[PDB]
């Protein structure tokens, strides 16, 4: 069968939106999408999983990742000072209005509960909230509070199979999965 091209299919299957974000993340941390086009389509998986887990409730979350970094800090340093949340020592992904803290969406084919605890040892507040989706349609989250309801979470698993089905119809899957970490 033929095997695709990875960018080709990024530039495809995303919202062009996601995709010039992922774009210019990838060129702040110094990147080439040309040689790191596995990592090209992991950013803009977990971009797209950050704006459909903000879209679940609009307005309840404040967006942080996808911003270019000092835009990012200014943001999170805002809502610290407005709400009076701890502010956290990285970036995280989300703010939640509702629940007053500020969330780390993971994305991974890993085991979700060692990824689980490779994030939490890695961030160290206990304020900091973490779900992690995999593309087995397996999540894990803190405390075990799943934050938005079934059919929310349903609809991102279900986006994560159809980007790992497409994929594999264009022989990318086994690399990309591969490439993690
Ligand atoms: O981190 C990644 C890929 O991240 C993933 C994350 C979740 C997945 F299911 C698959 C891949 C990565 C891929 C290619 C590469 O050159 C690189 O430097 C990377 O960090
Ligand atoms: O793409 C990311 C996060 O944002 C990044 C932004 C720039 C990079 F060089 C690498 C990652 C990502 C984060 C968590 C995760 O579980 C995952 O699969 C990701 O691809
Ligand atoms: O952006 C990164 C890695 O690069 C960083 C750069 C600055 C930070 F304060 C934190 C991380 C990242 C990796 C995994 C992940 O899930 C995520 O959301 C990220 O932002
Ligand atoms: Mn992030
Ligand atoms: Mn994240």
């Amino acid at each position: 069968g033929p095997l695709g091209s990875m960018e080709d299919f990024v530039r495809q299957c995303f919202n062009p939106m996601i995709v010039e974000l992922a774009e210019k993340t990838m060129k702040e941390y110094g990147e080439d999408l040309k040689i790191e086009t596995n990592k090209f389509a992991a950013i803009c998986t977990h971009l797209e999983v950050c704006f459909m887990y903000s879209d679940a409730s609009k307005h309840r979350f404040e967006i942080i990742e996808g911003r270019d970094r000092t835009m990012a800090w200014t943001v999170v340093n805002s809502i610290c000072n407005t709400t009076g949340a701890e502010k956290p020592k990285f970036l995280p992904d989300l703010y939640d209005y509702k629940e007053n803290r500020f969330i780390e969406i993971g994305v991974t084919r890993r085991e979700v509960h060692i990824y689980y605890l490779e994030k939490a040892n890695k961030i160290k507040s206990e304020k900091t909230h973490i779900h992690i989706f995999s593309f087995t349609g397996e999540e894990m989250a803190t405390k075990a509070d799943y934050t938005l309801d079934e059919e929310s979470r349903a609809r991102i698993k279900t986006r994560l199979f159809t980007i790992r089905q497409e994929m594999a119809s264009r022989g990318l899957w086994d690399s990309f999965r591969q490439s993690e970490r």
